[PDB]
């Protein structure tokens, strides 16, 4: 596969089905999933995959119903352990398109209540659960229970007004999704649904939440240092 849009396949990529997996570090890997547009070719998305405590927490669905049921069926044939949970990181196809998929499988899900009040609206199935978050970023505790090592925070609006990010305790890892672009982009993507004003202050706010992560994982590169944040929010200082 040779995405048009988002990282080419290299050296320690596992193909599974029409995905494509990638270990980060002991317990954690990268899911990456392909949508075939006419005429335009394809455009990979990726999330991660978190082995905790003898469950599986999964960061983003993929494209479509199929592609996530194909995630799952990776899962059980790499891991072999019980999924109990996932994140999606805001309602775009991307991230929350293969939500009956993991509703099917029993799976619960969990979404900031404003991506639950906008999945309809932009075609999406709404998550089982809302987290809420107080006024710093940080998820309110009690809206997320048993979430192992995940850290959730909410930025502030950027490339949409409901965007939030987890970091990986106790890794090297934090995932911007499509808050954060690569340090080599020349641009920040669809800006058809962001808050030009304050992208800019949300990205250097997943900086602040995240300090010690080196490992940027994004939802349309490779993962990338933390040059990263800092050429995101300088992009996005000039949108205002
Ligand atoms: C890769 C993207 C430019 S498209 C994706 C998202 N768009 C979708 O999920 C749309 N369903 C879509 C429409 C046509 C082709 C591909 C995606 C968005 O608008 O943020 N995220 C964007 C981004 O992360 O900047
Ligand atoms: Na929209
Ligand atoms: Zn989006
Ligand atoms: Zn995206």
């Amino acid at each position: 596969i040779r995405p048009t849009i988002g990282q080419q396949m290299e050296t320690g990529d596992q193909r599974f089905g029409d995905l494509v997996f990638r270990q980060l570090a002991p317990n954690v890997w990268q899911h990456t999933s392909y949508l075939d547009m006419p005429g335009f070719g394809a455009v990979a998305s990726n999330g991660l995959i978190v082995r905790d405590g003898g469950r599986v927490l999964v960061v983003d669905t993929a494209w479509t119903d199929d592609q996530t049921a194909q995630i799952l069926n990776w899962i059980k044939q790499e891991i072999n352990l019980p999924v109990a949970l996932a994140v999606v990181t805001h309602a775009h196809q991307d991230k929350m398109g293969g939500m009956d998929a993991l509703h099917a499988a029993g799976i619960a899900t969990y979404a900031n209540a404003l991506s639950n009040q906008l999945a309809p609206q932009e075609g999406m199935v709404a998550a089982q659960h809302s987290l809420t978050f107080a006024a710093n970023g940080w998820v309110e505790p009690a809206t997320a229970p048993n979430f192992g090592p995940l850290k959730v925070f909410y930025p502030g609006p950027g490339h949409t007004s409901d965007n939030i990010t987890v970091g990986i305790d106790g890794t090297d890892i934090a995932f911007g999704g499509c808050l954060i672009k690569d340090s080599k982009a020349k641009s920040l993507g669809n800006l058809g649904d962001a808050d030009t004003e304050h992208y800019a202050a949300s990205a250097r706010a997943f900086g602040a939440a995240f300090p010690k992560a080196s490992m940027i994982v994004m939802s349309h590169s490779a993962p990338d240092s933390r040059a990263a944040i800092t050429h995101t929010a300088r992009m996005a200082d000039k949108l205002r």
